[PDB]
């Protein structure tokens, strides 16, 4: 239930699930706690001000310019508009968990977007719906189909005919329901089962908003909007051989549905028909993702495999071509910049921007897996991340760009900088963790200790120690000496019956606190390698950092009925009195300092689709940077 104070003892124990944890206070603190007192709210607050990668690796047909200069994208639960040329970013976070796809309106202002289900902190089904909002105020214009779809909506399009006055969405109902709606007055015209597999596509005819495209797995239907009905014309490839997917569709200037599919072929479809009247043969190599209709009559043609990026005229004729630098991986995305601009998103998510010719460059990328390694630079606006994706990336905090990224043998799970910020550790799923040179990026030492997960890689405050948690519920400790360039192990604190989940130095570099999953509180003399087993001794200690979840200072973050695993993170902000989390249920919380009083009120933010795991202020306390585990991405809060 509640939690319980002692006089007697001195501390308050907190209940998880059915266990208690028991957190000693200060003896100064003791003589006046009441168990009944509330902690405030926090002065500051947080204002998402980027987020880092692209959702391309899984989504299709998700990346746009606006004539603001502003490219459109989304990852996670947010939508991106990124003006490359301000270096600004703004949000549209009216979802509430993974956005799966997004169309602009006619209007090239008013944009509409789709999510998967949600599950919640409870957590019961919240139903995929569809949004439409503005892209200048940022509010939500209309909230469609709430009810009606199901598992997630996958494809959406305004028509574009008649002013966009509709709009199609396909759910993955396992019967993948193809729907159209009157969006300005939330009301649903037509639908129809329009596949029983995979389809990746649903678009208006340029000239006519009574025909709706779809494709996908085996599947190219021509749907025409008669009354509240829809009817099924499949294509006839007839003289074609049928491809094992249609991958993406758009549209001439003349009214043709052009396709691109698996085998690597541009398909031309007669205005009017169901049947092939043009086909580019093996127009790629692999399969075609992207195809994209310049205002000019150019169509741009890219390919997933093949990473080549072509140019076609308004006949068909190759026109030019170029290929994408590997390290990017295969294009997945094409949409027209303005004058001779190109941008394309890769399955690595990436977004590069180049042009026909062409040189393309990343303006913005992430990583590709589950990510939970966060570290920031002592002295300097910048941090570390590192994920599954056995990527160490190094941020400039003030660009939002890479300073560089190391690519190491196995995947990455956490991290630390040298108090020095000359070094900066780096820990991996197999017991063996890595130095790196801030500066030039290269190796410093490898070491391997135990073979389970390395959790925590921190440095103590002077330098001279590095503490290393691991999942064989071991702590490895190492002297450091020259700046953290050299290393010596000195041995290993034993003692917790579970895998390390969060460690923390003394202010004087002494002592050294510990959680695992035990959820137990232990203490050390990490010098010595044992273990502080006296209360009287480690209750007054004065910490260098917060991390730990369990903890006197920081116990309150928990919600009531809480579950040890509900919380991934905590930590405090350098100079002012803030505590930050990061939660199972995609939330950041911002709570004022210390936290010690139960059911502490927050300031919530959402953005991260599902486990926020790690959080981390920078040096200044300018910003706070949140890790989103399996959802990707990086975010970047700025206090205010």
């Amino acid at each position: 239930k509640e939690p319980v104070f002692s006089a007697e003892e001195g501390y308050v124990k907190m209940f998880l699930r059915g266990r208690p944890v028991t957190m000693y206070m200060p003896k100064d603190q003791v003589d006046s706690y009441s168990l009944e007192a509330k902690v405030e709210l926090p002065t500051k607050r947080l204002k998402l001000e980027w987020v880092y990668g692209y959702r391309g690796r899984d989504c299709r047909n998700n990346l746009y310019l606006l004539p603001t200069g502003e490219t459109v994208y989304f990852i996670a639960s947010v939508v991106v508009l990124y003006n490359v040329e301000e270096q600004l970013q703004r949000h549209y976070a009216g979802h509430n968990d993974d956005v799966k796809c997004l169309a602009v309106h006619p209007d090239r202002i008013t944009i509409a977007t789709g999510q998967v289900a949600g599950t919640s902190k409870d957590g019961k089904q919240l139903p995929p719906h569809v949004r439409i909002w503005d892209s200048v105020t940022l509010n939500t214009l209309h909230v469609i189909g709430i009810g009606f779809f199901d598992r997630a909506v996958t494809c959406i399009a305004f028509s574009k005919s008649n002013g966009g006055t509709n709009l199609c969405a396909v759910d993955d109902s396992n019967d993948h329901v193809l729907s159209v709606w009157d969006w300005q007055k939330e009301e649903k015209l037509a639908d129809v089962k329009c596949s029983n597999e995979a389809v990746f596509a649903a678009d208006f005819h340029p000239t006519d908003t009574n025909i709706i495209v779809t494709c996908g797995k085996s599947h190219l239907y021509f749907w025409t909007l008669e009354g509240s009905s829809l009817n099924k014309k499949q294509g006839l490839f007839e003289k074609q051989e049928k491809p094992k997917f249609v991958l993406c569709v758009t549209f001439s200037e003349n009214g043709d549905t052009i396709t691109g599919d698996s085998s690597g072929n541009i398909l031309v479809w007669g205005k009017g028909t169901n049947r092939i009247s043009y086909a580019v043969q093996g127009a790629h190599e692999g399969g075609i993702f992207a195809l994209c209709m310049l205002r000019d009559g150019t169509l741009v043609s890219g390919g997933g495999k093949d990473r080549k990026l072509i140019s076609w005229s308004g006949n068909y004729q190759k026109l030019r071509k170029t290929e994408i630098p590997e390290q990017f991986g295969p294009i997945r995305t094409v949409a027209e910049g303005k004058g001779d601009v190109i941008l394309i998103g890769t399955t690595r998510n990436f977004v590069l921007q180049g042009t026909l010719s062409g040189d393309f460059t990343p303006i913005t990328q992430g990583h590709t897996d589950e990510l939970w390694g966060l570290a920031i630079h002592a002295s300097k606006s910048q941090f570390l991340t590192c994920g599954h994706d056995k990527h160490a990336t190094l941020w400039d905090a003030v660009g939002h760009r890479p300073v560089w990224d190391k690519i190491i043998e196995d995947p990455a799970q956490s991290s630390g900088f040298h108090p020095s910020g000359s070094v900066v550790a780096v820990g991996t799923l197999t017991g063996r963790w890595f130095v790196f040179d801030t500066e030039t990026k290269d190796l410093v030492t490898v070491h391997t200790d135990g073979n389970e997960q390395l959790s925590v890689m921190r440095y103590s405050p002077d330098g001279n120690f590095l503490a290393i948690g691991s999942h064989d519920n071991c702590i490895y400790i190492y002297g450091v000496s020259d700046n953290g360039r050299k290393y010596t192990r000195v041995g290993k604190c034993s003692g917790h019956s579970s895998f390390i989940t969060h460690l923390d130095w003394s202010v004087n570099s002494q002592f050294l606190v510990s959680n695992s999953g035990d959820y137990e509180i232990l203490y050390w003399v990490p010098s010595a390698c044992k273990q502080v087993v006296s209360v009287e001794t480690t209750r007054d200690i004065e910490w260098a950092t917060y991390t730990c979840t369990l903890g006197f200072h920081v116990f309150g973050v928990w919600p009531e009925g809480s579950d040890g695993t509900d919380i991934n993170a905590v930590c405090r902000a350098h100079e002012k009195k803030l505590l930050s989390t990061g939660d199972d249920f995609g939330k950041v919380h911002l709570f004022s300092y210390p936290c010690s009083q139960f059911r502490a009120p927050s300031h919530i933010y959402g953005g991260h689709s599902s486990h926020v795991t790690n959080v981390d202020f920078l040096c200044e306390d300018s910003h706070l940077i949140s890790t989103g585990g399996k959802d990707t991405s990086i975010m970047q809060w700025r206090v205010i």
